[PDB]
């Protein structure tokens, strides 16, 4: 019917320092001409990559082995004919509006009593979305929608979209081709199918949580129908939509290639999550095997490929992006993008031993500073005021904040054993700077002073440990 996502411009890409919008076809067939997918929403960036990856995996029936992807990097593009043959064949499943099979939507959701399209967006008068915006918001909702209250068509309480919670690891090259190659983890198509390879979903199938699937196909999970949606064409835009239950995810053993894991205190594997009291890079030693963690398959694929690129004289110009939501329950507190170098030989025991040391020191000094802040607040004065004064002190905040700036430079040089020492100095520098700010806080009013004397005692004590 209208607006084919393979053809029409809707994926924002950077071409020659300029943002332009392209379809899937151009984004895939001519990937080398774009530096990256360029969008303000890290959630959009994430799903736009996942969709393309889904399409490549199926059109190439692979990559079957690491070697395939290494071969295509050399040629400077991937097999082009099988992309076209695939896009031709499933073309009619890629219209945003369609009387039987609209993309990621439910055809027979009803027009009356619609919800606004703004409901697809994360919750941190109503404008008309362009078709391109409607398409992107749909994609983000289906990947990132948190579980909670639905109370529609017999379900009541909806489940998490598959990628609602975890931080997503996305290696990036210097153009889109390389970035896609760096995320094309070896794949086998058997017993996996993306949403457009399976018959369109209908309201009858979805009422009362009737359609349940194992949460276990890579491309099935990349394109999982987490909610029933039906965008309504206003003429030249979208404001309203039908809205209902999607497919219920049943528990299966499967980890999304972009998801990493770590042991918690009690010794259970959790997914690395973004959070605002804790810098993300503090989980980078925990996600490794030597501490019982699992590293994101994408990061693993890329580091190995970086090895095989170096040994052939090819580049190791690879950055890691982390995308995702910070959230509690049905609420989304924040959306973040974080950038890190992807250092050569990161999964070598020399670099991993250096990494464990560098975080252990940081957590060790940090908990010391945390306890210093605890004693100081007790000297200044129920747990009302003690925890109120706790955060009021800039000691821990400034300390971790300064290491945010310092961690990238350490992390790129992580294969050196001459790095551990520059790091040891960064810690001193960050502690000194944070303590100075706390001395500014304590020397301004005469009653904050019995805290300051004894605080300085323990601060000097702490600096003697590592140095």
């Amino acid at each position: 019917e209208k607006f084919n996502l393979i053809d029409e411009p809707w994926i924002p890409v950077l071409k020659g320092g300029r943002v332009v919008e392209v379809g899937i076809g151009e984004a895939l067939l001519r990937a080398h001409e774009f530096a990256r997918i360029e969008t303000p929403s890290p959630l959009e960036e994430a799903v736009l990559h996942r969709l393309l990856l889904a399409v490549l995996h199926r059109a190439l029936s692979g990559p079957r082995c690491p070697e395939d992807v290494l071969d295509w990097w050399r040629k400077g593009g991937f097999p082009q004919d099988p992309i076209r043959d695939y896009l031709n064949r499933f073309r009619d499943r890629f219209f945003l509006f369609h009387p039987e099979a609209p993309f990621l939507q439910v055809a027979d959701l009803p027009e009356e009593n619609p919800l606004p399209w703004s409901k697809l967006l994360p919750e941190l008068n109503l404008p008309k979305a362009t078709y391109a915006q409607a398409a992107r918001a749909l994609l983000v909702h289906q990947a990132f929608a948190p579980g909670g209250l639905l109370r529609r068509y017999g379900v009541g309480s909806a489940k998490d979209a598959p990628v609602a919670r975890p931080a997503l690891f996305l290696p990036t090259g210097q153009n889109l081709l390389e970035t896609l190659l760096l995320n094309l983890v070896p794949y086998t198509p058997e017993d996996d199918a993306p949403i457009w390879e399976v018959p369109p979903l209908r309201l009858g199938d979805l009422e009362g949580a009737r359609t349940k699937w194992p949460l276990t196909g890579r491309t099935r999970v990349y394109t999982w129908p987490a909610r029933g949606v039906r965008l309504l064409d206003e003429g030249d835009g979208v404001r309203f939509m039908g809205y209902g239950p999607g497919v219920e995810p049943l528990e299966a053993t499967h980890r999304d290639p972009m998801v990493a894991q770590r042991l918690d205190a009690k010794g259970n594997l959790l997914v690395l999550r973004l959070s605002e009291e804790r810098s993300f890079w503090r989980d980078f030693s925990a996600m490794l095997p030597r501490q019982g963690g699992k590293v994101a398959a994408t990061l693993e694929h890329a580091e190995n490929l970086q090895g095989e690129l170096e040994d052939e004289g090819l580049e190791g110009r690879i950055t890691l992006r982390v995308l995702g939501q910070v959230s509690d329950q049905a609420k989304v507190l924040d959306i973040r993008r974080e950038v890190y170098p992807l250092p050569s030989g990161l999964l070598t025991p020399k670099a991993e031993e250096n990494l464990e040391k560098a975080l252990k020191m940081a957590e060790e000094l940090g908990q010391g500073l945390k306890h210093l802040a605890q004693e100081v607040a007790k000297a200044v004065v129920y747990l009302e005021e003690l925890t109120k004064l706790a955060n009021s002190l800039p000691l821990e905040r400034l300390y971790w904040h300064a290491l945010d700036g310092a961690f990238p430079r350490f992390f790129a040089r992580v294969e050196e054993e001459a790095s551990l020492d520059l790091w040891r100095e960064a810690l001193r520098g960050a502690a000194l700077e944070a303590w100075k700010a706390t001395r500014r806080f304590l020397g301004t009013g005469a009653r904050h002073l019995k805290a300051l004397a004894q605080g300085e005692q323990e601060f000097g004590r702490l600096l003697g440990e590592l140095g």
